[PDB]
C-alpha cells in the first residue's frame, strides 16, 4: 500500500507546481527496519539550503553543549519571515529568537568549534558524515552564485555582528552558512537523517548513538515549532509531525515511535516550487495528504 | 510513586513563588483508568481565565466547524505577547494570527453561536459541562471587576471590530470573552479536560466521543503551538507537553496515548506568573515531570 | 492677480478629484488688512475634522499650560498613518508622539479642563468662539454617524487608558474629540484661523490677543512637522507653510510675516477627495501651486 | 552684545557635557556682509559625521537632478533612530524615508556620479568645495577605525541592495559614505555651508549662486524635518531653526533672512550627544540663542 499510494499523491500532487516558484516531486520514507520506500524524483540531487540549519545546530549542540548555544540562541517561534531582520533591533538587547530563521542558523553557524570558515565546516561535514555515511559534496555552482548575492543574510549577519551574537567574523560566517545550504543531498539523504533523529540520535541501520539524545530531542522541538517558520502553526495543525525545509524545495519529516510506521520512519520529499513561506508547495501538499491519511500527528 | 513524587516536588517548588507577581501551588494528573493523584492546593477553586480559550475554541468549531473558524482566526504564534496588538495593524488585512492570544480567542467569542452574549455563553457553557460534567459556576466578583478596566482588551476588540473580524458586537464580545475567562475550576477540572483532549475528545470516565476526534486534535496542535504564547518554544524544547496556561495561575496540560502509557490529563495552579502570563511554579512542576518521567512527545 | 490667478489654478485642478475618494474644491486667503479672495466652493460647509485637533491643543495648552501639556504629549512626528496604533505598544512607557495624530488629539482632548464631556467641549468651544467670533456649530448627523463606527480610534482610546495617557473615561473622550471634528466650517473660517496663527495669536481684524505667543507659535511648529502627518515631509519640501489636514477635505495653512501676503496670510482649502494619507488630493495640489507660484516657503 | 553672550552662554553650558557621552563646546555665527562671532572651541577640528548628509544629497541633486534623487529616496521623518533598519523591510517595497538618516545617505551615496568609490567622493568633495573655499581634508585615523567596524551601517547598506535601493556596490557605497562623515570642519566651516544654505544658496562672500536655488531650498527643508532625526520634532517646536548634527558632536543651523536680520549661519561644537545622536551642550547652546533673540522660523 505505501508504496503504492506515494506513487499515486505523487502524480496527484505534481501538477500544482504552476502555482509555485518546478514540477518535480520525490518522497521517500525510511524505516528502522532498513524498509525504504519512494516515488517521484526521489533519486535526483539538490542543496539542502535551510535543511542544513538542523544539523548545524546539532553540531554546535554536540561540540558547545546546548547551554552555551541557548545564551547565543532563542528557541522561540518568531511569526516572521525566515530572513526577517526587524527583531534584531527591535527586541532588544537582541538576541535572534530560534536557530532555524537565517538569523539564529547565522548565529549558529558563528560558534561552530573552528577560527576560519574551514575549520568550522569541518567539524560540521564530519558530523553530517556520521549521519548520511558519506562526506558532503557541495554545489560549487550554487555556492558561486549565492556568495555573490547573499545581501539579505549579510545584513541579518552584519546586524548581529553589532549586537554581538557572533562568535566570529561576519564573512567568515557567511561562507560557512552558504557552504552548507551548498550540500547537496537526495530524499534519500534527508529520510535517513529524519529516521536518526526520530530515533533520538540512534542509527538504527549502524546500531550506533550518533547523535545525543536530548539534542536530537531538541531538534525534533525547534522543527515542529519553527521548521516550517512562519507556517509552523498550520503543519502542527494538518500535519502534526516536526519538519524542516529548504528553499531549494526540500523536506525532511520524521515519525517518532507509535499500522503504517509504527516503529516510525524517516521522511524526504523534494519539491522545487515553494510557496510564499518558503515551503514545497506541492512538497507540503503531499506531507499534508499522507500524515492525513495514516494519521502521523504526534497529537 | 508518582503520587509521592508529586508531593515532594510541590513541597520543593512552592518557595519560589517570590519571584513572579502567590504562594500556592497544586496538581492533579488523571489517567483514563480514573487513577487520580494530586499534591497542594488542588481543590483551590481559581479562575480558568485564557485556559478557556481552549474551550470556546473547540466549541466555535463544533458549531461552525473548522472551515468556518479559519476563514476568521489563522494558528500561527505571533512572537508576541497574549495581549499584544500590533499584528492587526501591520499584518493586513489583519486576521488574527491564533486563536490562544487575546486578538484571536476575541475574535473566536463573536464567531459562537447566538443572537446575544447570552445565548453564545450558553452554547459554551454546555459544551464545557460535557466535559466537567457540570454547569460552569462564574467568579462574578472577578468578572465585575475586570468588566470595568479590561481597556487593553476592548482595545483589541475594536480594532478587530474595524478590520473586520468581529462577527459580533465589541461590548457583546468582550462580555462573552469576561465570562468565559471568570469560570471557575479546579486542577481536578482541567485535568479532566486534558484527559479528554489527550483521548481525542473521548470522554474515558463516560466513554463517549465528546469532542469530534479533528477537532480535539486541532485544539491540542494550537495547545502545542500557542497555548503557552511567546514562551511556547521552550516548553516544547523544555517540556514538550501540549499546555495552556490562565494569568490566573492555571496551566492546563496531557499526555497522548504511549508512566501515564495510556496518556494523562494534567492540572497545575500556582498564583505567581512570569513575564511571559504563565505560572511561575507550575511551570517549573510541569517541567521536572516532563524531564523525570519523560512525557516529552518529541 | 492673486484672485484671478486662484480662479484659474482652482478650475485647473478641480478635475483631479477623480483620482481621489468630490469634485469641489474651494480656497479662501485672508490678510492682516481685511483683505480676502476665494474662488471655488469657499462658501460651503464643512466639517472640521482633523484641522480641530490645533485648537484643541491651543485650548488645552492655554488653560494647562503647555508644561502640563507637554508631560502628556510629546511633539515629534511618528512616520506612521494619523490613526496608527502600533507605537502605543512598542514605544514604551507608551506616550502618544504628538498632538496631531488621533492617538495624542484622543490624549490632549482628555486634558482638557472640565469633568464631563460637556464642561470641556465648552471650554473648547469657547476658544473657538474668541477665533472665529461665534460659537461652532455641529453637525450632528455627522457626529452621530461617527459615534458608531469610530472604532479605531476607540482602540487607539482605550489602549491609551491602559498605558495611563487619558486623564478621563475613554467614551468621554470620544464625544470631546468626535463633537470638534463634527465642528462645521467654511474656508472662510479656517483661513481667519491661520491668520491669527500666522500672528502668533494677535487677531489682526479685531486687534486683540486671544492667543499666547508662546502657544500660536508651538502649533505652527507642530502642523509643519505633523500637520499632513506622513506627508509632513513632502508639504515641508514643496509647500514650506505650515498646514494642518481634515479628513473631510479641508486644509488650514497660514504664512508668518515677510511681492504677495508680504504683510502674511491665512489659508483656508477644500477639497473633499483625499489621498492615501488623508490629506485633500486636489486641495493640495493647489496649495503646492501656490506656494511654488508666489513662493511662499518659510525655507 | 552677541559676541558677548555667546561667550557667557558658552561658558555656562560646557559643565553640562557630564550627562552625555566631551568637556567641549563651540560656536561660530557668519552673516552675509562677512561678520563673524565666536565663543569657546570654535577653531578645533572634527569630522563631520552626518552633518555631511545635508552636502552629499546637495551634490546628487546638482548632478543626479531632484527628480531622480526623489524615485530613490523621499523626504519623510521616521519617528525611528538614525540607524534604525526597520522600515527598509516593513514598508515594502522599501524606499529610504529621507536622506538624513543613514539608511538615506547611503542610498545617496550611491547615486552621486561615478563608477567608482574615487569619482563619486571627487565630485563631493569639489561641491563641498565651492562652499567652504578648500579641498576638504579627511580624517584618514577616524576613517579606518569606522571602516573596521561600521557593522550596522553595513546592515543597512547590504539591506538596500537587496531591495534594490543601492545603486552602487555596498562596500565602494559604504567607502563613500564613511569617507565624507570622515571630513575635517570647524565651526568656521559648517557655519559657512549654513550661510550659503540660508542665502538659498547663493554664496554671500563670493556673490556667486553656488546651489541650485530650489536645491538648497530642499536641503533646508530636510533639515527642519529630519535633521535631528526623531529629535526634530522637540527643534522645531523650541529652537524652530533649520539644523542637522552629527555623532561626533557637530550641529550646523541657519536662520533665513529676516538681530541677524538677513540671515546667519551657525556652527556647534560639542562632543557630548544625546540619546538621538545629537551634541547635548550644543543643543542647549542653540536653544538659547534661539529662546533669546527669536529665531524661530514659526
Amino acid at each position: 500500500n505505501p508504496a503504492l499510494q506515494l506513487h499515486d499523491w505523487v502524480e496527484y500532487y505534481r501538477p500544482f507546481a504552476a502555482n509555485g516558484q518546478d514540477s518535480q516531486l520525490g518522497i521517500c520514507v525510511l524505516e528502522p527496519d532498513g524498509t525504504m520506500i519512494h516515488a517521484g524524483d526521489w533519486n535526483v540531487s539538490f542543496t539542502m539550503q535551510s535543511i542544513s540549519k538542523v544539523i548545524s545546530f546539532i553540531a554546535a549542540c554536540m561540540s558547545r553543549g546546548i547551554p552555551y548555544v541557548l545564551d547565543r540562541v532563542d528557541v522561540e517561534p518568531t511569526g516572521d519571515a525566515f530572513n526577517s531582520i526587524i527583531r534584531l533591533e527591535i527586541n532588544k538587547p537582541g538576541k535572534p529568537f530560534n536557530p532555524m530563521i537565517n538569523a539564529g542558523a547565522l548565529t549558529i553557524a558563528s560558534i561552530l568549534p573552528g577560527e576560519s570558515a574551514y575549520e568550522k565546516l569541518e567539524f560540521l561535514y564530519s558530523v553530517m558524515e556520521t549521519l548520511i555515511g558519506k562526506r558532503p559534496r557541495i554545489h560549487e555552482e550554487v555556492f558561486r552564485s549565492e556568495w555573490e548575492t547573499a545581501h539579505r543574510n549579510r545584513a541579518l549577519a552584519y546586524y548581529l555582528k553589532e549586537t554581538n551574537f557572533l562568535e566570529a567574523e561576519v564573512e567568515e560566517t557567511l561562507e560557512v552558512y552558504l557552504k552548507q545550504c551548498a550540500m547537496e543531498s537526495t530524499t534519500e539523504d534527508i529520510a535517513l537523517i529524519g529516521l536518526i533523529l526520530a530515533h533520538d540520535g540512534y542509527h538504527p541501520i549502524r546500531h550506533e548513538q550518533v547523535i545525543p539524545k536530548d539534542v536530537a530531542k531538541l531538534a525534533k522541538a525547534l522543527m515542529l515549532t519553527c521548521g516550517m517558520y512562519n507556517a509552523s502553526g498550520k503543519y502542527a495543525a494538518f500535519v502534526g509531525v516536526p519538519a524542516k525545509s529548504g528553499v531549494s524545495g526540500g523536506i525532511m519529516a520524521l515519525v517518532p515511535p507509535s499500522q503504517p510506521f509504527q516503529s516510525g520512519c524517516g521522511i524526504g520529499i523534494y519539491g522545487p516550487a515553494i510557496d510564499e513561506y518558503g515551503n514545497s508547495l506541492t512538497g507540503g501538499m503531499l506531507l499534508k495528504h499522507m500524515a492525513q491519511e495514516w494519521e502521523l500527528s504526534i497529537f
